[PDB]
């Protein structure tokens, strides 16, 4: 195949970053090195933060929160109507920077910047909500009502997959809530992340509003940390693995802080005997291979009817030996890179992993043309058919790995469905009623997501983003997700100028 | 001086109100573990206690009782709520004999609590029709799109010992509409109150056909509390406690990603302005800081008042707290009982101490009352304490009737001595100035998860969220869309087009 | 052949289940307007009747009632609402006796509609801790913006003769938790099932200590109901009835700046897809058709069947209409009672024969059944006619049971054939098909207010807005925010910055 | 005075309307004659619509609705986002013609303008929003929602006073709710209207929408009355006088249609003891004056306590000597014009009725340099202190007139501004909370805008604007005032396969 070179990734990644407002000279330094996934080489060193620098990030955030919280909403929302503007003024050259960095194909890094833009619409919407609610009281003379109020400053930690639109479900959203904002970016995503908060800065000269709304902390885990331990940080939103889960979610609640959770999927789709088979191969192909299977709702599991299951494999199997993969800049390929040398290791141990416990690999999971980028690893996504949900099968392998299990009767689909411990989204394929209703009815599929003849991607920006279970529980975007950024409070107002008198005795 | 009655009587009393709430004595007694009553500080009699094993049994029952509950349509599930509070009402006045008997509070104040356990119930019954998600437009074309609520598994309640119906109620009638099942840990100060309550809704489960592990008593102290809260099979633990707690059970439950409700302690105050009125706020301030004998999340702890009538606000409370009526909490004439036992007026002693060395000047009350008339028992006058500023004791909840007295200039100071403590649970004013009220109210006013204007800390009722900010947890209980965190949310789209987006055009088919 | 109860017999039963609910039956009784059953037709005994200006009266002394009642807590307001179906619930039995006495509905239709009347009492509850407007942000800084939602006055409710109670308890339940007050115009062809329930309520209120003139029954014929329909002091009225009533009602009140929720009438559909469960179609086309002789609203009166299917399923439904038990609606085995009077018989006949001269054939039923058991009465069988064509009688709502079959191809034709009639209200597609059922309650598919998935046309309940569209007049009672149309709206901007944007910059002070 | 040449008014408008994309050859005729009230004289004429032209509108706007209804509102919205923008391009040209043919000011027409902005971007988050709810069935294997679905053909009718804003507060929310529109602006402003139109009709084609979403009919309430009367149009939402009113509804009812009315005004503030003077002045001289009195929110009721009533009318009366009275293109004037000779004549009627009824008038009333621009109708506000709430008080003349009312108890300032037939707005100055929260209690001011410490016009795009009573009960706007524009279903589905049986009988 034919590979961008190195040389011209480099010099498109710096042209964009000055596009979009960057000082290379300011941002460079040799404590990190940004790199591509495309070659696998390094671009160049950027500066990184000490700890010390996170705390002095998060009270930079806290001076402006200081002000921001008492700016009107509507008022903010003009603000992230502006960054939106921006966006899509420098939608092309942000799209490079994803593309770069996480190496997916220009189309999805594409809409990955269209998303942000997306969700500063809706928050822009959103600045004039903000619902709380007015009620009775069971008081004569008195009144009743719920408000919400900004929080203070909010921790974002984001993975390398989504490098843009996970920090602007965050940002537009605690912006127009009246937060400030502490982004701790992928140590492997760093230089789309300071486009973003250039952009993001240029909007807030453009706007009159406060310096420090949003901060960019530049490293590895242990700034992560830092930011996790802060007092002066009421609401952490990290995305990662279900790993992550057990270290930030238990440390935030020690201090009596919130969090947001937003961790691994193992997503599967159950498909019946009346699915439209066309329909279900196309779905299930592009929800398996998209990304190199490296979204957090890629599919991993497809559960198929026994009648349909050698027909369903066999059409899995032409398809996925089709599959063109190659440099993600180029609009013939579908399948780019996967992220690193370690990505590609997992991926081939579950594989050898799902052999030993009775599995047989249908297609895919060749390494592609290693001689035309050493550095890289571009994978052909894998087909396994399984004859139980073994142990590899309950593990989320970042990876495009498609595990085939059989079913005879739904309610056995359904408790497949659910007996892993991750829990964002789940789809069901068929043409019958009753079975796509059983599968979202209470005693269904248990998933944040739960979809009908859609793949397990099948989500949007109005919709509630996020999981159960070891997802960790979190919701982002769309609905009333926006409440987990504001503090409710319950007002009781006296217009009487009486108290009721315990046992009739007065103090007057 | 006082009379207080016998724990031979009180004993009687209390076998009476649970035989008529339909518990079975015999089978309840044992000697794992004391009743007990702050009336008198005496033991009443030694009950059985359940095992951490035995939680273990009670929580997997509970699970099989959540199989068939939560495909029970809601509105069915609302009738065995409905006929729940039916016997509440008919029992109203047993139930709220055990309350004063165990929590030491006045009858008026039992009767109260039994009502606001009737008045959720009436408010469940509502949810049950409604527990509402969304329908919204998708972008997709030939899709729908749309927001449900589904019914999460065992729910496991942990209360405190002063309010032992009420806080297990708010959780239990809205977990059992949503589809959910309860096992409770009651306080081990309070159990009788918990056997009967849980007696009555077996009754009310019979009637209604419903399944049998719908609720379950599991009796015993904190270490029976730490077994439900590792419980893998519990989604959601309700915990009702001292902040200390918070540290236990948040952590504990997240590391397991499960959920949590947190109602920890506050350390409530109200700011008193020039434009006050002052019988307003002095009957308000009384009853916010002496009711319970000091012993509600909400009571009033701090009193923030403006220098230019300090001197006159302090002069009429030092006379309102001499005068309050101190006593058996089953006379009429009574305003404050005991405190539950002696761990607290100990702690109560010291804090007087600690805020008089740290510069405080006590202006009334803190002595035990009678103490020869019950000497097992703490019955003590309400202490007002005028202080130079909030120090470290000032800070500090004291589980104890303490109103501590500090002074202000401007607004704005007033409002960051409110928000300057850990907790952050409730705040008032007390205000004739329009913007006063407002500036409380506002985003840079009262951090606090309860803010009032011309009503005390105590002020809130079953058509609110209750619950607090900061060290008090972040948890909200009974009113508004507080059901929410006891419901799993699910985001569906429905393609009824018969076509997908085909990644860069290209068709598999 | 079947046995029906005399006169005498249901007279004595209807005077007893008054007296059993509170009414003075001498008090009520008169020679203005007559009470009467549809189970032999017959006039039971005269009751006193209002005149126009004892409407004015009513209305007046409702409003008085209001000025009180719209400063009642809402709580205290469900309370009242509580007790009410508390006295519902005891005295269920007999206020069924006079529904099925007035309205001939059977036994278990008629125990149905008192449970409505409690269900609804029980949702209203709950409403009165909700009542929710909202808090918002304002562009304006130091400002504070919110929605407010207030008592609107006196709202007149105009029933019909088929749902005698619920539909006002639907109305007045609501209404009263919402702070108004009512006065309820029953049709003149039910007036005992409206007494009776007042004197219910009258009950409550004097046991709850509220105000005399909260609700209050004006009986007599649609001259007292237009009366109470120009009214002033009627903010709102409800009126449920034909059609034809509403081209009166609505303009009428419109002109005068008041508000309306009009429930006309049905010419409800249900399509049947090849893929169909037959067993579960044919019973629910059944019970949607034959139920209450054809006099709901919400009755099954177009059958619209795919060509494949359409001779079964004509064949299934031709043999359990000749199988419907037709008899006295007190007895156990009776599923169709009598037809209201003998112009709802005739206006059968004559669509029957209209129906048949535009091309259709008679497939079962239609004739009156057992004449000389009960001359005066109109017991008839459920009439299935297969139609080639969507005719003007077809379209027309004839209130009797009548099935009109058409045939259809394309799912699309089914859904313009649904859509093609004036009316409304409600609609159903039986299928096993995903994309058929979305279809269907797509924005392009059926375009009633109610449109359901494998239920028919009487698929609906308290948590829903019940309503329809079109000629059926855009009024929604019952459920989900229905309350509203019971309020006022109030949007509420507070400024505690003390200054004001200064016009051109120009400062007047 | 310096007033604008009637010359330089008219070649202003044509290049406002070039700009905006109208062809000058295709609008112009002579059946209705466009004017300014700045000279009063005639611009240029027009060509206006038959009655058979309101039907072809109709047909048109119906047939793109079939077409709309179906496109997914986040679609419908990115056009509404589209249109946003070619207004803030075309911010300046467009509030030239509201000046030119509204005569309000220039910062005014300007504010008008943005008002139109910031709904369509309200608008954008309404679109992936407009509610509906799931909720519990009681049945077993059931499921029940409410769902919410494009109405179709939407009449809007507008008055001369706001020519741009009324209508965008209509179309911005109904084409994200799926439906269509056909305009008839007033017959004294159909030049904004044509420039609206036209550029809506460019996001348009610039969106790849429906040609016919968007409609205007130019005439008098000849055309109105047509467009009132049609079958095809579900919605009628009708903005003008009371009169109207009794007009309009009882036509649209009798053929089951549905009306948004947001008819006269006659609005006051209640001024007590402890309100702020400076505060309280400026206040309600902005709100009586501010666009010549022409406004639906005008202040035109002052309630004043016994105490402070001859301070604040002595105050008032200074101030109203001093108003700057000019050309609304001149930033130094604060009134401009009023509408026509008619308007002028109606203030002059009411203000000696009030005399006759026992007022006395305090300051202004006369017209302004005559000979400066004969054909205009320069006016001081009138302020009028008056002995009670007599006939002419209780009438909404539209012109600026400030009557003064004392009271005592603050229940009888609440009678008294309740008093009236109208029931938009009312606003309370206070420093006291308890009568604050008494003027917004159930008990208190009946209107639909209900303030504290602002005046009669303190309403935004987030608040439901519209009134009780007389002002006919409407809402617009903010708030779900989005549901009068979609037709409500309840939906009940069945997944069990099962029915109940009545009386235990089956026909298997």
């Amino acid at each position: 195949a034919a590979i961008s070179g190195t040389d011209e990734i480099r010099a498109r990644a710096e042209q964009a970053l000055t596009r979009c407002g960057v000082d290379l000279t300011a941002v460079k330094g040799d404590a990190l090195t940004a790199r591509t996934p495309l070659t696998g080489a390094d671009l160049f060193g950027l500066r990184a933060q000490t700890p010390e620098d996170v705390d002095r990030a998060v009270e930079a955030a806290h001076t402006a929160f200081l002000t921001w919280r008492t700016t009107p909403a509507p008022v903010r929302g003009a603000l992230v109507k502006r960054f939106g503007e921006l966006l899509t003024e420098h939608k092309q050259d942000l799209a490079d920077l994803v593309t770069i960095e996480a190496g997916k194909i220009r189309s999805e890094a594409l809409g990955e910047v269209q998303e942000m833009i997306d969700i500063c619409d809706f928050a822009v919407g959103l600045s004039r909500q903000l619902y709380g609610r007015t009620m009775p009281t069971e008081r004569p003379g008195h009144r009743l009502m719920e408000t919400w109020h900004p929080l203070g400053v909010v921790g974002v930690i984001s993975a390398f997959n989504f490098p843009v639109a996970v920090w602007a479900w965050n940002a537009a959203v605690a912006l127009v809530c009246g937060d400030t904002v502490v982004w701790k970016p992928s140590e492997l995503t760093p230089l789309t992340a300071l486009a973003c908060a250039a952009l993001l800065d240029l909007a807030i000269a453009d706007a009159g509003a406060p310096k420090g709304l949003n901060q960019v902390v530049v490293g590895a885990a242990d700034v992560g940390e830092r930011l996790v331990d802060s007092p002066r940080v009421p609401l952490v939103s990290a995305t990662g693995s279900t790993r992550m889960g057990r270290a930030v979610g238990p440390r935030v609640a020690a201090r009596f802080g919130r969090t947001i959770l937003e961790l691994g999927g193992n997503n599967a789709a159950v498909v019946t005997p009346s699915a439209d088979l066309d329909l279900t191969v196309n779905a299930a192909v592009f929800a398996a291979a998209g990304t190199a299977g490296q979204r957090c709702t890629t599919l991993r599991r497809l559960i198929v009817h026994e009648d349909i299951a050698d027909t369903v494999v066999e059409r899995l199997t032409a398809a996925f030996e089709r599959l063109p993969i190659g440099d993600p800049f180029q609009d013939t390929t579908l399948v780019g890179p996967l992220v690193n040398e370690a990505a590609f290791g997992r991926m081939r141990e579950a594989v050898e992993r799902a052999t030993a416990e009775g599995g047989t690999l249908c297609a895919g999971g060749e390494r592609q043309f290693p001689d035309a980028a050493p550095g890289a690893y571009y994978v052909r996504p894998a087909l396994v058919r399984m004859p139980a949900q073994t142990a590899v099968v309950r593990e989320e392998t970042f990876a495009p790995i498609l595990y085939v299990l059989t079913y005879r009767d739904l309610d056995e689909a359904i408790r497949l469905n659910n007996e892993v411990p991750q829990g964002l989204s789940a789809g069901i394929f068929t043409a019958d009623q009753s079975e796509a209703e059983r599968f979202l009815a209470p005693d269904g599929a248990d998933c944040g997501i739960a979809n009908v003849n859609i793949g397990t991607s099948g989500a949007e920006i109005g919709g509630a983003f996020g999981g159960e279970k070891e997802t960790g529980g979190g919701r982002e975007s769309g609905s009333d997700a926006w409440r987990a950024y504001m503090r409710r409070a319950t007002n009781t107002v006296n217009y009487s100028g009486r108290v009721t008198l315990a046992q009739g005795v007065d103090f007057s």
